[PDB]
Parts: C-alpha cells; sequence; structure tokens
C-alpha cells in the first residue's frame, strides 16, 4: 500500500480566531485507518490532539482542545481535517497527521509511536 499523507493549511492567525488544516491521503482504502492529529509545541512533549476510524461515528479528542477542536473526514477527498476555534497562543505548535492500519491497532490510539505514517506538518502561529 503506497501511502503518503500531504497537509495544507496552517500558518498565522489570531487568538480567538479560526484555522481549518488538511491532510489529504494517498494510498488504497483510506477507510482502513484510523487517522491521528498531534501537535508539538516548544519544549514540550508531543500532544495528542483527536482521531478517527475509518468508518468511525465517534471521535477521541483530547481534554485540552475538547469544545474547541473538531475533526471530521471527506471521503469523496480522501482528505482529514481538524477545525480549530478560539485558537489561544497555547495552541502555537507545529500539527502533524499520522495514519496506522486498523488491522492489529488500538482503539482509542494517543501515542504517537503507534502511528505509521506521517504527515510533513504544519506550523499554526497564534498572535495576541
Amino acid at each position: 500500500g503506497q501511502v503518503q499523507l500531504v497537509q495544507s493549511g496552517g500558518g498565522l492567525v489570531q487568538a480567538g480566531g479560526s484555522l481549518r488544516l488538511s491532510c489529504a491521503f494517498s494510498g488504497r482504502t483510506f477507510s482502513m485507518y484510523t487517522m491521528g492529529w498531534f501537535r508539538q509545541a516548544p519544549g514540550k512533549e508531543r500532544e495528542f490532539v483527536a482521531a478517527n476510524r475509518g468508518r468511525g461515528l465517534s471521535p477521541d479528542i483530547a481534554d485540552s482542545v475538547n469544545g474547541r477542536f473538531t475533526i471530521s473526514r471527506d471521503n469523496a477527498k480522501n482528505t482529514l481535517y481538524l477545525q480549530m476555534d478560539s485558537l489561544k497562543p497555547e495552541d502555537t505548535a507545529v500539527y502533524y497527521c499520522a495514519a496506522d492500519l486498523q488491522y492489529g491497532s488500538s482503539w482509542p490510539q494517543r501515542s504517537s509511536a503507534e502511528y505509521d505514517y506521517w504527515g510533513q506538518g504544519t506550523t499554526v502561529t497564534v498572535s495576541s
């Protein structure tokens, strides 16, 4: 399965504003992958943000962003999204999407080490 994840979106945003991140999947059967968002802030551990399953209806969303960040996938475009609302300075980070084949994966899966494929990352900088 030739798999690649290509991210789009991000950049500068004002505190209180909104951004939507994109993660385009190339390869066979998007729906057999658990897809996750992680972020890396300076001096902090890599943080799980949100994840969903190939055909799942109930995503897993970290407490630190619950009520502000939402996730979905568009199967026609084979693309995963992260909608980030009510952005705060502490949301500044490099954001990555990751994919894991659902044969043998855990659910939920908040450990980055268990994801096999990774996007190139996009930097989100929240200004005040």
